[PDB]
Parts: C-alpha cells; sequence; structure tokens
RNA sequence: UUUUUUUUUUUUUUUUUUUUUUUUUUCUCCUCUUUUUUUUUUUU
C-alpha cells in the first residue's frame, strides 16, 4: 500500500483500480492476512481497540516477496 | 622224609597388582543447439 505511489495501485489488465483475492483463506496466505484485516475492521468500527498487533511495513514486504517467490 | 627270611602308595600351602571405541594414503577430470527467459485472468 502506502509504501508506494497511487500510480502503482491499479489493476489495468482488468480495468479496475484495486484488486485482490478474498475467496480462499485456505489454499493461500495473503487471504488469511485479508481475513484478519477485514475482521479487525468489522470489529474495530464499534469504537473499541483490537489488542494484539497485526503487521508492520518490513514484515509485509518480506511476506509479499516470499509469496511472489512461492 | 623238603625247614628259615627278604619294609612301603612325594613332603608343602594362610599370593600383591592402581585400565577403556578406533588405530595408517591414491591424482587431474569438454554436461551438444528455436529463444528472449514465460508470467494478468477464472474455476481446487
Amino acid at each position: 500500500t502506502g509504501s508506494c505511489a497511487e500510480e502503482e495501485f491499479h489493476h489495468y489488465g482488468l480495468a479496475l483500480d484495486k484488486y485482490t483475492h478474498f475467496t480462499s483463506p485456505i489454499r493461500r496466505y495473503s487471504d488469511i492476512v485479508v481475513h484478519r484485516l477485514l475482521m479487525a475492521a468489522i470489529s474495530k468500527d464499534k469504537k473499541m481497540e483490537i489488542k494484539g498487533n497485526l503487521f508492520s511495513n518490513k514484515d509485509l514486504e518480506e511476506l509479499c516477496r516470499h509469496i511472489n517467490n512461492r
């Protein structure tokens, strides 16, 4: 995300401007990330706090390079 | 009518000890051919 510029956020091949998967938390790894984050969002938009951190910049970039490799 | 004598199975028992798997060679060695390397996408 905000580790890069807007121009690097698009999904030109499909004419979208943002595209990921969320339909497979089981056979992949970015999807469990997306699960944790979406559920953190539905649980945080109540004005409380989600104890226990989620990620950090370097962690996310090493995970995404690992997933590209795999 | 034929008496008397010529030994036998070596003696001994009431001595201390503080190590340790194995064990000892063999040299340098020409990998052949459409490629940059493909890549989104969706159904597990």
